[PDB]
């Protein structure tokens, strides 16, 4: 009886890769691959404690550009630090962390056990994170590189694998619900929420009082651990199809830092959506009922051939990943 759940429009199915036709695009610059191979080759030769498979990091950025199409732009190599754990040199906010394994070819593939362990790590972060909603937390990307050096060229086989939670969020438009006019609620409905900038998303959580009115809460409020929560609010997107909205829903469903979620995926929870294109927020009832630990995954690979002498160009390599429940890349060129 907290709100009316009668559907006021078509159901929508939300997922990270919905807008991109289930396609994940990876762009990798030749320069960072050249630095990765250069660093790897020195260790394997002029150094003796080199493990046969070197462990490095590539650093990328997550961009969303045409109808919510997600692209990872990988352009930085990072050997990483040892602390006993292997971590990047300096983690920048907005960095996609891609573990890079490479080995000199002599005399490679992703297995489901490797995908499974990556997804366990992914969901453990979703359950335990205390940070703001981040789309980068919704995918785990890895690269295997096999390289060879001869007198003529450097050759590299680059294989990339990803795991993404498969959960679909069912979203139903509902009638508007009264919001207590706190300062946060007033600033979200105010004139400043009308902009046109990319990656200006923010989100929080929705509490409820004795009068069954909604209270908006910042994502950093320490009371979130036990305040009774009924859903989320999202600001700075054009529509509900933005993958950030699904990311906030997933984060709310998975988080074990929120111990008093009296409305969740089984009962349906509320989304107060402040879009950038409308003066008033949209109200949705979101639900999830499928398998919680199911994931999509697949791999893609391509060869690159590099001259010994580097050319000051911006050459890059594009990989297309359309993962599914069965591990098949459903991309056809």
């Amino acid at each position: 009886k907290l709100w009316d759940s009668k559907a006021q429009g078509e159901q929508e199915e939300l997922h990270l890769l919905k807008g991109s036709d289930c396609n994940l695009t990876i762009d990798i610059t030749e320069k960072c691959l050249r630095l990765a191979q250069r660093s790897a080759y020195q260790l394997h030769t002029e150094t003796s404690a080199t493990k046969r498979i070197q462990k490095f990091f590539l650093l990328g950025s997550l961009n969303i550009n045409k109808d919510d199409r997600v692209i990872i732009n990988i352009d930085r190599f990072d050997p990483g630090r040892i602390i006993s754990l292997h971590v990047p040199t300096a983690v920048i906010p907005g960095d996609v962390i891609i573990p890079l394994s490479m080995q000199l070819a002599c005399l490679s593939p992703f297995s489901i056990s490797e995908y499974y362990d990556a997804f366990q790590t992914l969901t453990k972060n979703l359950k335990l994170s205390c940070d703001s909603v981040d789309i980068k937390d919704m995918l785990s990307l890895k690269i295997h590189a096999t390289y060879y050096v001869d007198s003529d060229e450097i050759s590299i086989n680059v294989t990339s694998g990803v795991v993404v939670p498969s959960a679909l969020i069912t979203a139903v438009p509902i009638l508007p619900v009264s919001i207590v006019p706190t300062a946060l609620a007033r600033s979200l409905s105010g004139p400043l929420h009308l902009s046109n900038f990319q990656d200006t998303q923010k989100s929080g959580y929705v509490a409820i009082n004795n009068s069954h009115n909604l209270l908006l809460v910042l994502d950093s409020d320490p009371k979130l651990s036990s305040i009774p929560l009924v859903g989320i609010w999202v600001d700075g997107v054009i529509s509900i199809h933005h993958p950030y909205v699904w990311s906030a829903c997933m984060r709310y469903l998975y988080s074990q830092r929120l111990t008093n979620k009296i409305r969740d995926g089984s009962t349906g929870f509320i989304l107060v959506l402040y879009t950038q294109t409308r003066p008033k927020p949209e109200f949705w009832e979101c639900s999830f009922s499928g398998k919680s630990d199911k994931f999509l995954y697949c791999q893609a690979s391509d060869d690159i051939f590099m001259e010994k002498v580097a050319k000051t160009r911006n050459e890059y390599m594009r990989l297309q990943l359309v993962p599914n429940e069965f591990g098949e890349n459903l991309y056809f060129q």
